[PDB]
């Protein structure tokens, strides 16, 4: 009945996990993510870049126990707009996680079902604590590879479609060269 | 309703998180642990050095929290037995957890309950997945201290009273300037 303990190697710099199941979003993957719908199509048939990779080492979901996974979020703008993840809620509510910045410059937008928004930025050495209920979305707000560590429930499991559906209440983008977390435009409500 | 999302800054370099709660175990609050029960005495008389620190970021006891903590684990040796730290069953048997090296040369022992061992060796970028039901020590084979985080169930708890008593069925040591594990002389059912 018990299982078999493991170590693997991870390399902090690079984010890969020696073994693990690979994962590419390029821009085309992040179709109606963006704001600006046109500098997102001008992007993908240009260039079409990896916005980023996820290296992940996931057990059966039961209770319990416990996923891994890295994910190198590369930088880059769609318009004024930083690259980010797809972002999610989990689809089991009362689980948390906890994610460990490794790399780079970055930070987590964060939301309830209502539309609360929160921001926590990310620089090495950070750990973020993900509460349970929030969808979580990072974004890379720097000229380097973001680069984290996200230890999560394995029973946690994911949920997309509400986030591909009215996106976040806030949108990160740099103007006159400053960050800045605002109101997005398009937000249900 | 709905906890607050944070980050906090955790040191890679010295394991310390600014405001934690700080954890310091000693030699002398490990007795009966290791094998060399004279160089144990002899080493708590002369010094009683710190074998560990905790500093943990925990929740309340509920199911599908998660709670993490760096310890900094001293090098040394009481007799030919590297340091290490007490050891435990979480005292709800099927919670799982992961550690991450930080700094340093070391490892962990594992143990179920009827006393199935493993050795895995753990250096900076180490990930060890911990199976439920499995006991776990991290143990120092170095001269620099060893530093790693763990996440960790909020509501798995600890199991130490069976540890204390029956033991690893395995131990470290250095012999002959070699790192070896061996039987545990101290050692039944
Ligand atoms: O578990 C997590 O929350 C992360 O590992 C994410 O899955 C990862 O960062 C990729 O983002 P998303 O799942 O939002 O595409
Ligand atoms: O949660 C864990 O398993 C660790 O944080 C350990 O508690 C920590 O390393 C100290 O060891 P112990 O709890 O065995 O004294
Ligand atoms: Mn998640
Ligand atoms: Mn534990």
């Amino acid at each position: 009945m018990y299982k078999e303990p493991f170590g693997v190697k991870v390399d902090f710099e690079t984010g890969i996990i020696e073994g693990a199941k690979k994962s590419v979003r390029r821009l085309s993957d992040m179709e109606g993510y963006f704001v600006d719908e046109r500098a997102w199509k001008e992007l993908v048939e240009k260039e079409d870049p990896v916005v980023y990779e996820v290296y992940a080492v996931e057990q059966e979901e039961k209770e319990g126990d416990l996923n891994f996974a890295t994910t190198v979020l590369y930088p880059g703008k769609v318009g004024k707009e930083f690259f980010f993840t797809k972002g999610h809620f989990h689809a089991k509510l009362d689980r948390a996680e906890v994610y460990v910045a490794l790399k780079g410059k970055g930070g987590m937008l964060l939301q309830t079902p209502e539309g609360d928004a929160k921001w926590i930025s990310m620089e090495p050495g950070t750990v973020v604590y993900v509460p349970r209920g929030w969808a979580h979305r990072t974004v890379n707000i720097g000229d380097e590879p973001f680069i984290f560590l996200a230890i999560y429930p394995a029973d946690a499991g994911h949920d997309y479609g509400t986030i591909a559906e009215k996106g976040f209440s806030k949108i990160v983008i740099e103007e006159n060269g400053e960050v800045k977390v605002v109101d997005n435009p398009r937000w249900k409500k």
